[PDB]
């Protein structure tokens, strides 16, 4: 029983309590990307509203229904910071931070994915469609099926899955890959990680594959689990890029990132960073490479300035804490050294800036920096891509984010070779007008063929194709 | 020219020297290995005395000659301290550690493995066969064949080859697949490693290859370079099984090992770790389990002892000293909370045993617990099998070791799921007698089969098709 | 209105409640020295029984009365482990760790200091006198007084009390002075503190005082403060020497010592460590002068050997905890570098060990390692002195505790230079069998004349002068 | 033999080489006071010009004579770097950070003090007044008396003298003091620091002194040294104050002021710091109370701004790393959180900046926050107020200051009490134009009054007395 034909699960709604009560639009690219696919389609939304011992009453935002998921203390603590984004997310990230095992942990974790199963199964209709997205919930596939062998079951991987070696450190490994064996289809962003899958499925489970390569949108794997066959694909995900390349067109948009351009006292170039503070996204490399540029006098310190952009994330994880500390000592040290009073040269805000405001900044910098360690894709490299219609700017892109194998014509970097990133820090700063605009041109063209539409459209086609 | 028809190069030779002069035995199961083989086998031997600055006159130990490499101290600190231990060793081994990327450590290395190449084409006779060794010298292949295309060039690595994903955030990435491509063929000791390193030579050097899967001594696959031809196979190193073997069932050794049980106050279990003290050994893990099973109640801490014998290695290295603290820490930590006065539930010594005295402690201990969280192969393994002829004892091992894929009767553990771990201790503790003498039995027939002389063999006739 | 013509007030009950239910012996010097006295001298006494959330029903141990404080757990946090013990303990020991200064840490204190004061006032009858003990405590004086005018308060401080240009930091400082002021006996360990105090009183509240000296349990000072004079006394603290004395000449206890030195494997020399695990005590300070003389072979590894008995204290602190894991690894570190397996040279007990057993400890050893880096006075080093009937031994006793101004004839040492730690430990170590003797009689001279009666008649009949 | 009837002998000359060469002027107070002194009054200047293995080839900057001592590398890693600012600066300053104590350390500071008194006398005429400077030279007045007893030797410490208990820490505390009684006068800038040294001579050395407190440049203080009487006074150190108050009065300096504030987008107050990036100036204090201000909203983030001007000092120290590191922190973070982008609450500089930029930046200043943990002095505090001839500003200053003791009208802080400096903080920010001028016309006749010239003549007449 349940109403919904079409029902979507993951950890997060659109919108985010903040605590008195207020709304505000939930973090992260998940949200990016969903909530306008959602608003155009019917459908109904399961996640957590982002405060613990929440109501669980429908919430209705427009045209969309919204079933919120109540999470204890505990819950938050050891299924959402803990299990997580101290033990998954860094492990699936290349362990760039020592995951954390533990078995309480583990255990929440279960109990948590057990509770969104539920409530999925009190949304879904009969034979309703079920798209399950991303790393909270990989146990809900197996969980939903079994609850509900009618349902037709997605999950979405958002984040990268790593290689094996890494991956079989998990404890719960075995767990973990039968909980998303439990879908009709499983996607990732890239070939890579499905591969990575398959693998996974041949030693790990003993299952038979296909040996193949997975495409993109393309020649999907298959699992074999007794009676029933999975899917294996990927689906890069995208932005709603026609929307967003009209809202930055406005005037007063425009207007906005000309006035930002004077507030920072006209320099030449304005150099932007724009990301969760998180140690993936490698915001400690940028402003490592930016402070070297500047001793070795190779950026001009009184014309070339650096705006980074962070939003608070997973504040209570110590992990997160560190890094922001590190961050804001770069910064304090950058600014000490080659600002003067009145000029700094780096500007640095830890805070969500609002939408209009946040593609003013877009349309104003002349150079993009998004250097991240590991991004499962990266949707503000396709942000500003999509933002720059009057052809100018420079992407600097990490060819660690699995946007870099769909916009090969940005500046790439190995984010872990500083040398690398200084010399295309420069080379995007000098790059020529033409030079410039047949990049842009070329990205755009990427960008706005394949949408979120796209994504959505292949995955869907995929998972209906089950039946 | 030269007077060598064979050649062995790796960082150490088998001897160390200490600071007035000293000899010693230098460290490392690539000693243990290699030294028995190059006894037996005529061949030059080239290779780092273990101290800067020292003469570079040849030593004949024995009927074996040595070509001592001289180093500065310098070199010591950046090519063997930094860039070989600092940056490829922790990258390798799952970056356990983070590695540290630096390029003046990059030049030292590539001058360093341009002495180690020319010092080997003054040892190499015309049209001579060379084994160059392990992941110090990963540039010397190609280098020694600009010098010298007459040779015959093989390169086995002795430790990991880490997933493409990791490898890749090596700046100098190129330049280490370029020179391991020098070789005229590539071993490595597990199918895993030979397939990332195949994967690796697609994705990274757009070189042709085969596309199958590798064998054990068999099944080679192959990299096309223009014009040359590279073969990559697996080659699971192992020990002098026989020799170990007899030399353990000396009455001498076997009088010892009772005498050491007195000594321990005549214990009813004694479990046993021998590592070099390094961060991929798990030895914090084995003492994490031993230390919640006393708090548990679940080992009896009056009669079951663990004895640590840790050698100390690469003492400057700041990662190094990191683990020896911790580890120390965990040692005072245990017998503070479980021990007596004259009576300690961990020994734990830092230094090298000497080798019959070692042999001794092995047939003294009923369980070995061998838990690195990474590790190539693992000899001390297999030697602990080699030395227990009586068929007592249990091998307790982590299935992050090469020597895990052939000895799978023994009890085999995540070492990264603790409950896991002191589960499987608690199990080889509490073994029936012919369930242990089962289990030995068939790792000892494993073992005195597949010895150093089969590898050797298998890679030497391997390198000797090239020709 | 109380029944009580006699009442003892400390954050300590001489009984500490387990955590199921268990009573044990309250740790630290306080209850060693009051214990005995309140055993014989008629009177009760308020404490905290060492659980959050106890019961307040009063409590008979033997003949002596108790009366328990309940403390809540955030009482136990900010009253005990912050304020008192994060706060004030650091600070009045000559900052050794850094203090922390937090403004609901004090309202905590006071709040916890009415409940005290209060509770007092409910035991104390009409004209009742009150002993207030040590800095949990310093408001009480001043709170009782105004709730109560007809009693006569004395305070006694255990611990230094630190010199103006430190005590000044504490942002409540006056409030601190004025509560302690509100006592008619002001008493500490030494002349020192006495006369840091009166300074205190001069700069700080500007009372006028009396400028001479202050003697030991003689030439008191005084503090005019409106209508009332504060006396204010050094009034050292000891031990029940001659009940203790007798303890030690017990046949078992003499066996028993016998028998550690056989558990020990019959060593020359053993030295001895007794203290809580607290930073204040010197015990890295003991091990790194062992360590050193065994590196520099200046005491024989093979025949002397160190005993440490740590007592867990205040593990919740962050402080103490820190100091715990740097203690443990100097215990692994020393022992890995110089023991042998079935042989360390140091042997650590972290637990409280019973009293029989204690003194047996004292009893075998031949050297008394007390390196405070401050201590109020330090009653181990009595302890061992009143235990040694035999008058062998040797007790090396650091200049910094209050104990050294008594013990002149015991080997001082400045904790803080290490090489006159080691060279002292040397000279005990090797003492002529004439020598040891006649400083251990000179010593036992002291401790049996100044034991804990005549420190308490000295105090109360300096209070009952102010009637 | 030696030319100059007067010397002056400091671990600094005026004058700082950096490296290619290049002189600078030097840091700190030491110079600020001493060099228009040496500048007006015949003399000669021995100290170390700032860089390892210099010339000591005499320098002549202006009218004044110069004669460089020479540092090796060792002796600047070990006795500066090491036993005066590792060892020394954290004792003398309450231990704000833990002392080093190192023998070697203590070897070299010997050596190098026996350098200087060899320079001097080679510098020193028959009879001639040497006249010794600071923590770095404690041991020279008494090498120099053995080499020289037809010298009058006065000494000068210009920062704190500790109280006794953290004194007594020093291993060479004898040795020290000792070197301090070679001077016929010694000087402190406070009579406790005179007092805390008399009492020291009685306790340390047994010699007997003089009983009765230390007046102002008056009430001198004795210790009788066999047949010796050494002098022991206070006399506060200050500036050029009337120079430095016309300085200030220059059109351009005041169009400068002007400038700075529009530079900051004109705020409403201008909060200034200005020190060496040292743990003891509290400039951590001073961003704490600004930020935990701007969370409360008791200071307007959009008018009101904070400036920070550190010097780098004794980079190589770490305790010295470690805090510039946590001052940046602070810096990122409260521009994070309060800022907005080109616009932020804090600017920071990190370099010394040019004197009459310097000047205008205190006219600028509506508060200065001079809130040190521990300062001998402070020169800073006095600067401000000599350059508000205008009668406007306020300063906020730290108890722990020497300069406290004359500038009672400034508004005086506990810096350990958070909520204090907030307050206080918020009362300058806030006060009335007739109240601000009240104080600094107070504070302007202290400092105009009591100025270097004052002070010099005060101590050189002290110490001719003693001829
Ligand atoms: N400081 C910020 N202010 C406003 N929006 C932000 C900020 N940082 C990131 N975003 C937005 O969050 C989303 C990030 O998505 P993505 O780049 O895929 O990374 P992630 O999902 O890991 O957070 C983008 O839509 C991006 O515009
Ligand atoms: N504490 C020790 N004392 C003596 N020999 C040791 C000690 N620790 C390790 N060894 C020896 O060093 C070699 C280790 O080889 P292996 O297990 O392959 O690891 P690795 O090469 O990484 O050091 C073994 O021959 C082993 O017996
Ligand atoms: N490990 C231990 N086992 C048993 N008793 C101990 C232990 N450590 C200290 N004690 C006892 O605690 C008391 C310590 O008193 P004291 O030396 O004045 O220091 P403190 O009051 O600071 O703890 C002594 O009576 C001493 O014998
Ligand atoms: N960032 C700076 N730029 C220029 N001058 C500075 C700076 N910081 C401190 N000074 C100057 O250094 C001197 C500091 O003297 P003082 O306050 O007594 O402290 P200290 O001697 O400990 O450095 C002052 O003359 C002051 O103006
Ligand atoms: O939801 P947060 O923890 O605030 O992080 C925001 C988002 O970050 C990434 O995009 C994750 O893949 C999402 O699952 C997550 O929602
Ligand atoms: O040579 P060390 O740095 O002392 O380490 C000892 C050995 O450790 C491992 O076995 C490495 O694979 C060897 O290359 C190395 O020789
Ligand atoms: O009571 P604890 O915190 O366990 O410490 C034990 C004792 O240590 C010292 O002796 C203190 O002066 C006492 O007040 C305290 O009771
Ligand atoms: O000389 P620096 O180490 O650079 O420090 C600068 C100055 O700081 C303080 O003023 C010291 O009292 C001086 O002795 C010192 O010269």
């Amino acid at each position: 029983s349940g109403d919904s034909d079409f029902v979507v699960v993951a950890n997060r709604l659109p919108i985010d309590l903040e605590r008195t009560t207020s709304w505000k639009r939930s973090p992260g690219g998940l949200v990016t990307a969903l909530e306008p696919l959602l608003r155009r389609r019917r459908g109904a939304w399961i996640g957590w509203p982002g405060i613990p011992d929440s109501d669980e009453d429908p919430i209705v935002d427009g045209d969309l229904v919204l079933y919120p998921v109540r999470l204890s203390a505990d819950d938050v603590a050891q299924y959402y910071e803990g299990f997580s984004n101290a033990t998954l997310w860094p492990l699936y990230h290349d362990v760039i931070v020592k995951p954390i095992y533990n078995r309480q942990w583990w255990e929440r974790y279960v109990e948590v994915n057990r509770r969104f199963a539920e409530a999925t199964s009190r949304a879904a209709a009969r034979g309703a469609t079920v798209w399950v997205q991303d790393y909270q919930l990989q146990l809900v596939p197996k969980m939903l099926r079994e609850l509900r062998p009618d349902l037709t079951i997605g999950f979405f991987l958002h984040i990268p899955f790593p290689p094996v070696e890494l991956f079989m450190q998990l404890p719960w490994r075995t767990e973990i890959t039968d909980g998303l064996l439990g879908a009709d289809l499983v996607g990732f962003h890239l070939p890579g990680g499905a591969q990575n899958f398959l693998f996974l499925a041949r030693r790990l489970v003993g299952a038979n594959t296909s040996r193949a390569s997975v495409g993109v949108r393309s020649k999907f794997g298959e699992v074999q689990i007794g009676s029933r066959t999975v899917k294996v694909g990927a689906f890069p995900i995208s932005i709603d890029s026609a929307d967003l390349d009209r809202q930055a067109r406005q005037r007063s948009i425009r207007q906005r990132a000309r006035q930002i351009r004077a507030e920072l006292g006209n320099p030449r170039r304005i150099l932007l960073g724009v990301d969760r503070l998180d140690y993936t996204k490698g915001i400690d490399v940028r402003l490592q490479a930016f402070a070297e540029l500047l001793a070795e006098g190779r950026v001009n310190r009184e014309d070339t300035v650096f705006v980074q952009l962070a939003t608070p994330s997973r504040e209570r994880v110590e992990a997160y804490r560190l890094l922001r500390d590190d961050i804001e000592r770069q910064v304090g040290h950058i600014n000490g050294e080659y600002g003067e009073v009145g000029h700094p040269v780096v500007h640095y805000l830890h805070r969500p800036v609002p939408r209009e405001e946040l593609i003013a900044f877009f349309v104003a910098a002349d150079v993009m920096l998004v250097t991240p360690l590991r991004d499962g894709m990266n949707l503000v490299a396709k942000e500003y891509v999509a933002c720059r219609s009057d052809l100018g700017g420079a992407l600097v892109l990490s060819e660690f984010t699995g946007a870099a194998a769909e916009l090969g014509q940005a500046y790439l970097v190995n984010p872990h070779n500083l040398d690398h990133v200084k010399d295309t820090m420069v080379a995007a700063l000098n790059q020529t007008p033409e030079e410039g605009r047949r990049r842009m041109r070329a990205l755009r063209r990427q960008v706005l063929a394949h949408d979120v539409d796209l994504w959505a459209r292949s995955f869907l086609d995929a998972l209906a194709s089950t039946r």
